[PDB]
C-alpha cells in the first residue's frame, strides 16, 4: 500500500552564456543529495558544476531537466556562477527535487 505525488515546476533557469580560453586553476565540488547520494572529485574552476550535473545526470540516466544544483542558497546550473561567487575549492552542490517526472 502506497501513494504518493507532486506539483509541476518546468523552466528551472538554464544559462549557457560564456566565452572559452583556458585558464588555470583547482576547484573541489560535492554534490550531495537530501537521500544520502553524494560524490566529490576536483576540476578546473572553469569548468566543475557543468561536468558535475552533466556527469550526475548523464550517470542516473536523467536528462538535466529535473534536479535543481543549488550552492549555500544559490540555485544556479553553471560553472560560471558558483565559480566566480565562490572562488573556493569547497564548492558545495545540493541537489534537490521540486517535480516528478520519470
Amino acid at each position: 500500500m502506497s501513494n504518493n505525488g507532486g506539483e509541476p515546476s518546468n523552466n528551472g533557469g538554464e544559462g549557457a552564456e560564456g566565452t572559452c580560453k583556458e585558464e588555470t586553476a583547482l576547484v573541489a565540488v560535492k554534490v550531495v543529495n537530501a537521500d544520502g547520494a553524494e560524490m566529490f572529485f576536483r576540476i578546473k574552476s572553469r569548468t566543475a558544476l557543468k561536468k558535475l550535473i552533466d556527469t550526475y545526470c548523464k550517470k542516473q540516466g536523467i536528462s538535466r531537466n529535473s534536479v535543481r544544483f543549488l550552492f549555500d542558497g544559490t540555485p544556479i546550473d553553471e560553472t560560471k556562477t558558483p565559480e566566480e561567487l565562490g572562488m573556493e575549492d569547497d564548492d558545495v552542490i545540493d541537489a534537490m527535487v521540486e517535480q516528478t517526472g520519470g
